[PDB]
C-alpha cells in the first residue's frame, strides 16, 4: 500500500549485510536509532540494475523522499540524498554509481535510449529517422528508419550509438504505415545528450520528455 522503490546500482562497500538505507521526510516511518534503524541491504531484492529496496510512503500527500546509505558503524556513505516526486505516481528512483539519482534507469555511457509511447497501438510500422552526434545516422532510403521493436517499462525503445562528447541530435518520429510518414512533420531537436542517457516521447506530442511522466523541466 503506497511504497517507493529505490535501486541501488552499487553499494559504496563490499558487504550487503553491512550497509542499511536510512530515510526520513515523507516516508511512514522515518528511521530512528542510528545507525542501525536503517533498513538492512541484507534481505535487498535484485534486477538487472543492482538491488533495490521498498519504502512504506508518509502518503499521500507524500512528495520528498529523502536518504542515504549507512553502515553498521557508523559511516554516512553516500551522503545526503532526496527525491521529489515529479506527480504522484512516480514511484521509483535510481542510484547510480556515483550516487546520482534518477527517475528513470541510466542506459550505459555512450548511448541514448529513445523511448516513444502510444496511447493507442501499434508501434508496428514505427520508426525513428535521426541525425547529428551519432555514430549510426540514419541512412536509409526514405522513409526507413530504425524500427521501434524493443519494449521496456516506458512504451517501445532504441539505444543509438553516441560518439564523442555527443551534444545534440535530431531525429522524426516516423509511421511507414502513411503515405506521409512523419507523424510530427518539422524535426525533432534535442541538446543535453551530457547530461541524460534517456528520453521519453509520446503520441504526436511535440515536447522531448527527460522523465518518463511526461512533465516539463
Ligand atoms: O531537522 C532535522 C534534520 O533533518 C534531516 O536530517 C537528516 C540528516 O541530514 C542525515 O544525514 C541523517 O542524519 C544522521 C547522520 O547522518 C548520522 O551521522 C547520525 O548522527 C550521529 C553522529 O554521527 C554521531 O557523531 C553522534 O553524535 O550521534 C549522531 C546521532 O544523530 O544520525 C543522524 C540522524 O539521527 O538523517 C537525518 C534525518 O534523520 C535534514 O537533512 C536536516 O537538514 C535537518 O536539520
Ligand atoms: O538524414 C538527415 C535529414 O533527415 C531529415 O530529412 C528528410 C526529410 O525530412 C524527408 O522529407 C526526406 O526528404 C527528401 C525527399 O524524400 C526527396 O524527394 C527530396 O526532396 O529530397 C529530400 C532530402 O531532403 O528525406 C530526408 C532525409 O534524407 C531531416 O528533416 C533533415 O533535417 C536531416 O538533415
Ligand atoms: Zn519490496
Ligand atoms: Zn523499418
Ligand atoms: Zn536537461
Amino acid at each position: 500500500d503506497n511504497y517507493f522503490r529505490i535501486h541501488v546500482k552499487k553499494l559504496p562497500e563490499e558487504n550487503k549485510d553491512a550497509q542499511g538505507l536510512w530515510t526520513w521526510d515523507d516516508v511512514e516511518k522515518p528511521s530512528e536509532n542510528w545507525p542501525n534503524g536503517a533498513l538492512s541491504f541484507k534481505d535487498a531484492k535484485k534486477d538487472d540494475y543492482g538491488y533495490y529496496l521498498d519504502v512504506k510512503l508518509k502518503g499521500e500527500q507524500a512528495k520528498k523522499i529523502s536518504f542515504l546509505i549507512n553502515n553498521t558503524a557508523g559511516k554516512n556513505l553516500t551522503g545526503d540524498k532526496s527525491v521529489e516526486k515529479l506527480v504522484p505516481k512516480m514511484n521509483e528512483a535510481w542510484l547510480d554509481q556515483d550516487y546520482k539519482v534518477f527517475s528513470y534507469e541510466p542506459q550505459p555511457a555512450g548511448t541514448v535510449r529513445v523511448n516513444y509511447y502510444r496511447t493507442d497501438g501499434n508501434y508496428d510500422k514505427k520508426s525513428l529517422w535521426y541525425w547529428g552526434d551519432v555514430k549510426n545516422p540514419s541512412s536509409a532510403q526514405w522513409p526507413d528508419g530504425t524500427d521501434f521493436t524493443a519494449t521496456g517499462k516506458y512504451g517501445r525503445y532504441i539505444d543509438i550509438p553516441l560518439n564523442e562528447a555527443a551534444r545534440e541530435f535530431g531525429f522524426l518520429l516516423l509511421d511507414e504505415s502513411k503515405g506521409d510518414v512523419k507523424i510530427r512533420k518539422e524535426n525533432y531537436k534535442f541538446t543535453d545528450l551530457k547530461n541524460h542517457s534517456q528520453i521519453f516521447l509520446k503520441d504526436d506530442d511535440e515536447s522531448i520528455y527527460t522523465n518518463p511522466y511526461y512533465v516539463h523541466d
